[PDB]
């Protein structure tokens, strides 16, 4: 009976418009703190201090200091035991430290740190970390919404991921870092589910396409938010506080926003709710049935396509999030990428589903994921000699990719006996955000040849979307 309520106090209006830009903005700071390990932990190229260099002809010096290395490049993790004047087999490991080229980044957590050569695999561990910190907030915080309300989670949420964001820019070691890192992922989720469940109670009937198309239209802008503030700040211990900074600000003026009134009915404080309900009316405008409430009226208002839809999330969460971490080795100039994944997501995806939803739902399914698949597998086929087709696949298949996140949402899900939509939309997304975990792990399979990551990242899609064509 809240439907009538609803129509009663409102139903589209001004607030419902006031409140869902207010929450959209933080879904823009919420994408930049998720791909941030990828301008913070990028790795430069790095040589074996000499010291005969760098103080106590240079390519000569050079040449006869470190041996030549395979990639047409010194050497990265071996050094002369002494100068081997003989040049115009007795090769011996670092100890006084690596070198780093300072020209495009100031300081990274890798230079910091030094994670390379030997202690290579940490890298790749530190985004695991992360996304198990997400999958372990998004299932505490579950069992978080009923207890504590839905607007205070919110608000707390908003003050963790700003103290632990200007936190972990202090931290002198790795472990605290990872650790900080994971608490921040956490609260990161929480918000995310918050927002989400916020934006759907508050709203008409209308609920599923607009507010479902402006998340996914924050995510995008905000990996452009992401690419731009990049740009801006070059340090890495500056770049975590500026990017945390906003969320205190963001907790301070979301102090203010009505609480959901439906969880306020099914509690039994009916007079918050009814105060709620007023505010809310006076706001849009709409005081005029608003004296038909008094209390009396709220007190008596108190298996094949399952697997199907895990295996697509599972595999779109476990490709993209192994794959969008990684731009550095994906071509060159990552300001620019990064920056136009969204300015090549949001065209595409309108475009792709207008085309598409007309042929049938399972051809545009199905087609949202082969196609991705196919244009990540052709990028290892072709040669360096030119970078722009080097590139452009790869973008391209990002952006279709990320148009799977909406099409097996919004035009799927409904393969089930159709009573409602939300007890398959979680479950679905349990794989997405578990799936990830096993996603840039993935990368730590550098050794044994470089395009094995590639090759599984291009066929697991495949294959996906190929069983999807097997519903019957
Ligand atoms: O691969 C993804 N996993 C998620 O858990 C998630 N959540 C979200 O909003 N977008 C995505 N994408």
């Amino acid at each position: 009976a809240f439907p009538e309520l609803l129509d009663r106090v409102g139903g589209r209006g001004r607030f419902q418009l006031l409140q869902a830009v207010a929450l959209v903005t933080p879904i823009l700071w919420v994408t930049t703190q998720s791909m941030l390990e990828n301008f913070s932990a990028a790795v430069p190229h790095h040589r074996c201090w000499v010291p005969l260099l760098d103080n106590s002809g240079r390519d000569v010096l050079l040449a006869v200091s470190i041996p030549p290395g395979p990639d047409q490049r010194p050497h990265q993790c071996l050094r002369f035991r002494q100068p081997q004047w003989q040049l115009i087999a007795d090769t011996e490991p670092c100890e006084d430290g690596w070198v780093y080229d300072h020209s495009t980044f100031r300081s990274t957590i890798v230079t910091t740190w030094d994670l390379v050569c030997d202690s290579q695999a940490l890298r790749p561990m530190a985004q695991s970390i992360f996304l198990a910190g997400i999958l372990v907030g998004a299932a505490v915080c579950g069992h978080a919404s009923d207890r504590f309300g839905r607007r205070r989670v919110l608000t707390w949420s908003y003050l963790l991921v700003s103290v632990s964001g200007t936190i972990a820019a202090l931290m002198p070691t790795f472990p605290l870092y990872c650790l900080f890192r994971f608490l921040v992922a956490s609260a990161v989720a929480g918000v995310m589910m918050n927002t989400a469940s916020l934006l759907m109670e508050w709203t008409s009937a209308q609920a599923g396409p607009l507010m479902m198309t402006l998340n996914a239209l924050g995510f995008s802008f905000g990996q452009v938010l992401t690419g731009s503030v990049a740009y801006g700040v070059r340090s890495w211990r500056m770049l975590q506080l500026a990017v945390s900074a906003p969320f205190f600000l963001f907790f301070v003026y979301s102090w203010w926003l009505p609480e959901s009134a439906r969880w306020l009915i099914t509690v039994g404080r009916l007079d918050q709710s009814l105060r709620e309900l007023q505010r809310v009316a006076a706001v849009n405008r709409r005081k005029a049935e608003a004296d038909t409430l008094t209390v009396e009226v709220l007190r008596s208002a108190m298996r094949l396509r399952t697997f199907i839809s895990m295996l697509c999330w599972f595999a779109f969460g476990f490709t993209f999030f192994g794959l969008a971490l990684d731009l550095q080795a994906l071509g060159s100039n990552i300001f620019l990428l990064q920056a136009l994944i969204g300015i090549v997501d949001l065209p595409v995806k309108m475009g792709s589903l207008l085309l598409l939803s007309r042929l049938g739902r399972r051809l545009c399914q199905a087609s949202s994921l082969v196609l991705p698949g196919l244009c990540i597998l052709a990028n290892i086929l072709v040669p360096r000699e030119m970078g722009i087709l080097r590139s452009s696949l790869a973008v391209l298949g990002l952006g279709s990719l990320g148009a799977a996140f909406t099409c097996v949402t919004i035009f799927s899900s409904e393969l089930f006996p159709t009573v409602i939509r939300m007890t398959a939309v979680g479950l679905g997304q349990v794989a997405a955000r578990g799936g990830a975990m096993l996603g840039p792990l993935v990368r730590l399979l550098g050794v044994y040849g470089s395009w094995l990551p590639l090759l599984v990242y291009g066929v697991v899609p495949v294959l996906s979307g190929l069983a999807a064509l097997l519903l019957p």
